[PDB]
């Protein structure tokens, strides 16, 4: 019973963070193995902010210009790398904390916990969701720099997401643990669009059904409708498109609750046309878009 | 720049948790040095549900008949004994990962943080406020009884809440460390009335300055208040009265922002009264309660 944004245990994550400080900057990052992960801007001044000449920056620091301290210990810097936008710094210590791990690129629409930290101090967990325009909507201040975002799959902790930047507009940007940023964008301080953004339909037709799991079936109708004509609908909203992929994704909770995906997506398309006449559904006034399908059977099924 | 509805690092009560098994019954426990805490209903059968004879249930047990395993490696119990609604089982082993920590009673319209696990191991993080009424509205399944609630300052972990029942509405009850519940529940199977339930309008005002420390302003007005006028709107829509302790614990809020207290609740009166006219304050749709005064303040400067 009962229906929450939860994030999953980050403890496996905490013993992964450490504080990077290059010159003036501290920001965090990962230890995994014997290699320290962080946001190549840690190599920046002032100065350097509007556009980085991030390979002669580098060219000026030493393994010694490196300081990563884990908690109270100091790490031995032995090299230093540069993989597009993330630093990898070789230490002479494997990190006995090192959990199993993969380093993965998710894509838009999907879900990921972000451990926030500020100099390499776990602050805080939540859940949140890539959005499709690649941003993320998190929370972060100076000094988060280098947090990460991930996925746990019984012992092996994924890794999707280092946070990189705080775009003019309030919003997040960052990169995988290859560096690659997600989206367009450039770790400079600019101003960058960000592209149309859309609601993820299929996480809210998941976090439908796990409201009619739990009870709240208000919303339920005597309707069905197509995926043209639903798709219809997807497009005035500015919803992502619907397609039998999704639909297919959605089997496990269309086949727990017996309600075809074609039915719940009429009960969409009355909230959509309609609103939600001052009702709440699974504590929201919004149609809610951070759960994925996984997430809704992960969550009503108790998975450890 | 944004707020999340964030939930402490989990790992220091991570490295606590444990299977206990009690005949059929499995449940997590809590082990803190050489104790292990449950809930007592784990000696429970079916037939004892209705209104068990505790004392007599727990006369038929050994130490040997408690299973304590903490993960892989079993536990060996030396003592046991029953506090109000929780059982606290000796070990012959202090656990190496106890964290500092301590029992603490929270009260109602604080918030804490909630790992939800299944067979001592942990599913999830999520943050909840327990309501006014002394309910939780969490997300707990069969297997979830023994879950704790908990607070963390700096190295500390205060454990606030253990899970012990849903009640037949699907809302949650539980007990403090020492087996108190919370509220007027009783830990039987029987329908059980809450109280009647309020906002918690001290949380809700602290919402607003998170909102507007983020930019979220549109619901700021050119109107004041007074405490008296506001609670006659705050009866009329079930919010808890404000208080002077709650105004001088907005203080640093309404210092930061230079937004008086009773002109925060001027814009809630005209919110209250008028609802949101379709906007969203912090991606929400509808008055935010689950964030105190603290919360805000940590969130927005960065606490670790
Ligand atoms: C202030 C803040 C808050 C939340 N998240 C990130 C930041 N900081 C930046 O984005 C700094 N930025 C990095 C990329 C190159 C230019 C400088
Ligand atoms: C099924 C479930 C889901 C979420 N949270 C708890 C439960 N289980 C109970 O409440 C069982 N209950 C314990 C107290 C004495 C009577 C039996």
């Amino acid at each position: 019973s009962g229906f929450r944004k939860m994030a999953f245990p980050s403890g496996k994550v905490e013993g992964c963070m450490v504080q990077v400080t290059c010159g003036t900057t501290t920001l965090n990052g990962l230890w995994l193995d014997d290699v320290v992960y962080c946001p190549r801007h840690v190599i920046c001044t002032s100065e350097d902010m509007l556009n980085p000449n991030y390979e002669d920056l580098l060219i000026r620091k030493s393994n010694h210009n490196f300081l990563v301290q884990a908690g109270n210990v100091q790490l031995r810097v032995i090299g230093h790398s540069m993989q597009n936008c993330v630093l990898k710094l070789k230490v002479d210590t494997a990190n006995p904390k090192t959990p199993k791990y993969k380093f993965v690129r998710i894509q838009p629409g999907q879900t990921f916990s972000v451990l926030a930290c500020y100099n390499g101090s776990p602050s805080g967990v939540y859940q949140c969701a890539m959005r499709p325009n690649f941003t993320i909507k998190g929370s972060f201040l100076n000094g988060s720099c280098g947090s990460v975002g991930f996925n746990i799959d019984y012992d092996c902790v994924s890794f999707c997401y280092m946070h990189h930047m705080e775009l003019p507009t309030g919003v997040h940007a960052g990169t995988d643990l290859e560096g690659n940023f997600y989206g367009p964008f450039v770790d400079r301080q600019t101003a960058q669009a960000a592209g149309t953004d859309t609601t993820i339909t299929v996480n809210v037709l998941a976090w439908l059904y796990a409201a009619v799991i739990n009870g709240d079936r208000w919303f339920l109708n005597r309707f069905t409708t197509t995926l043209n004509d639903f798709n219809l609908v997807a497009m005035k909203y500015n919803y992502e498109p619907l397609t039998q992929d999704h639909v297919d994704i959605l089997g496990p909770l269309s086949a727990q609750t017996g309600i075809a995906v074609l039915d719940m997506c009429a009960s969409l398309k009355e909230l959509l046309q309609n609103g939600m006449n001052g009702r709440t559904i699974l504590g929201s006034a919004l149609l809610e878009d951070e759960f994925t399908p996984f997430d809704v059977v992960r969550q009503c099924s108790g998975v450890t």
